[PDB]
């Protein structure tokens, strides 16, 4: 047994195995997307620059699981990850809903997670995921959120351009 | 079903809903409570301006969970705010006494609004209870109940005065 | 009678009561705007700040008639401020000519104010509503009007999209 | 009942009145232990100086549990600390091990402590415990473990040494 | 017999080894007294932040005790630190009494502890007591008397908390 | 046939698909290496960063070809990154060594890449991946290098401890 282990159950580290893969998965959707963006034929830099910016943060929260699992004195377990389900993401409006449906993927398992933690009384970890995941989850798919519309508002075409260059920095 | 909605229960919608009105209401009695303090027959400035920052304060409260509520794709349903249940606030002692009052009943619809996000399983709303109210709440009460205790301490007449120039700014 | 009171009729006392209550229920209104705007089936930003602002302003314009109230030596009166009579403002052009209607209104309970300052000799209240409410009524009536315009102008979809972007901040 | 008392039950309050001596205990062990570094015939001035700081923690940890017992209207009752279970504690590896035992012991405490708070529905105390205590005890368990493992890593004599003024400032 | 072990006796380190303690129980309390008055119910801020300071200096007392038992190659024995005598400290002249009366009682150790290095022909001991410690002694002893004093002369309500307000930061 | 397409052959593109690929199990594995060494029972934080930035040059090395695949007008195509060949890594010796080998088999590849666009005349993408990749990998390959050799003279224990410290950062 690990030595900073305690009070961390198989389930709990087993979970944030699953997790990190998830947020690895989630990575390279958002990679994907970035660069699905940045093709000529697509050519959307405010999306490339999001999506990269989105890929990154997931990278980041792989990572801080991957970090919290030896702090916890669980072992991280790698896994595959996945090629993400599209190859090309359609138009912007088609990448923020798959981005929302994404994130909002990486919520449930999150609050899978949560229970996972919770029901082993894991307290720490609980306190962990809500500060420093199922937070950030609802402001992205809220923002997410904010995006689809505003992309169903602008409409294709010059909409979906002038949102690129004002909605995305 | 709202875009970013995902384990966000109509109880809990509604209960943000019902905590923003109270808020709200918090709002105003502090508003009432400053311009009390504001009257040429009351005139404690320090008292005006604590008041004022509380009422501040209650709108941020309020208008953090309108935010919260549209963040977890909820709809905000407005109700009356009533007037606070004095016109006049008596004593600084007075004031400071219904002040702890209300921050104690504002405490505790946090805690019936945390018990609903428990009950449903919310663990973001419980963290952002716990992280944005309910913390506060603890400070603005043990911090009211100090200024209770002082007011008491010094009495009508020039302690109040005192009180009003030394313990508010 | 009150220290202060001088020239001061029970009636303008009143009528600064009653509009201390309209004020708070414009600052509800755009409050209530505000959040509507920052739904995430919303989603305009720009209307966001600039409701919450107008917000802010009316909150701003309630507690500066209280201040007054009680420098005059009259007694503030708080009434309930009652819901907002929409929970859905439509679209921008909509919130906007609801937020032009409002401003009329808060106009016109100004104008009938100052009516009751005049027909009492309060040669003060009268300067004060007119150098602090009539002008900012007059500059806020016309900006929403020409805002209306230009959301007339450019239209639904992008049109509103880009009046949130390029018409408030 | 004290006036902030509010969803803030007496085994709560008792609960941290333990916390609060085991804290005082941790301190005064820390306390020993970095002076036993100061020997002269140890003489390891990274690891006084890490127990010192640790030591300094867990008198914050203490007080900022008797603040906290007051913020919610507990009263701190103190009790004899008693004197750390050793004198002298070995070699670095040694003390560093005593302190992870320390701080795992510590760690339980707090977890048996959250749990009284959770089976009290103490929301506000939980979520204290959570951002306060055991994020940073997780972090002290993770970092001891560390160093436990390069104390292991480095052996005894120069390696003792090296990690002292490389692994600890 | 240690390597800095020269004209350093028996006694003089087991002198050391007591007054450590009654340095750690004098820190314990004023820890008790800061505490005490951060109290709901007592709330004199001024009061807790100087008995948190002398509290400190207690610390700083003990530890420079502990520092110097190395340096001459003493070996610290730690005990229990009692709790202390009371878990209530009434007034702030209560407290200022009772710390009057405890910095009395370490001034009276100290002088004891001094008149075992002057039999032990301890020259540094002695210098190091009357440096480091015996000065401070009257100081803090002159001061806490002055404090007596004043709160004697503003009396209880508004007097102590003026005198918290003014005496004390 | 895409905008930018001109002297690049569908083989040159997909050599780029697989490079990514490999890129990113480059970036996985040292992601899992770093990792590794944040084990509590490795904890050996030099090694940790190390691998950590090693990790993001491999990722900006796929990120670069993915642009870069976008520029010649290719369509990027993206596979599951297979997990790391281990999960743990053994020393820090063992990690450099599994580190080379895995630098070795990405450069082999992008010399086989090289000849893909030798072969086909991509003239343009031969010097892509001489300047931007053969150049780092072959100062990578020899700075890995010198790493082995200074690991295996310093030995296990203190010496990999030494290292960690004072040959990365
Ligand atoms: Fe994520
Ligand atoms: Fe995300
Ligand atoms: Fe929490
Ligand atoms: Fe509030
Ligand atoms: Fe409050
Ligand atoms: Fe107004
Ligand atoms: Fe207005
Ligand atoms: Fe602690
Ligand atoms: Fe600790
Ligand atoms: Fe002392
Ligand atoms: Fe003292
Ligand atoms: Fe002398
Ligand atoms: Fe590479
Ligand atoms: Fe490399």
């Amino acid at each position: 047994e690990s030595q900073p282990r305690q009070n961390f159950k198989v389930e709990t580290e087993a979970g944030i195995n699953r997790q990190i893969n998830l947020e690895l998965y989630a990575c390279y959707c958002y990679q994907s997307m970035s660069f699905y963006f940045d093709r000529d034929d697509v050519a959307l830099p405010g999306f490339t620059k999001y999506f990269k910016e989105k890929s990154d943060e997931e990278r980041e929260h792989a990572e801080k699981f991957m970090k919290y699992q030896n702090k916890r004195g669980g072992r991280i377990v790698l896994q595959d990850v996945k090629k993400p389900d599209r190859d090309e993401w359609g138009t912007g409006l088609d990448a923020m809903q798959a981005s929302l449906s994404l994130e909002k993927n990486v919520n449930q398992a999150l609050l899978d997670l949560h229970t996972v933690g919770d029901k082993e009384g894991d307290k720490q970890f609980m306190d962990f995921l809500e500060s420093d995941y199922l937070e950030e989850q609802v402001e992205d798919i809220k923002k997410i959120s904010d995006h689809i519309t505003n992309l169903k508002r602008v409409g294709s075409g010059l909409g979906e351009y002038m949102f690129d260059k004002k909605s995305l920095d």
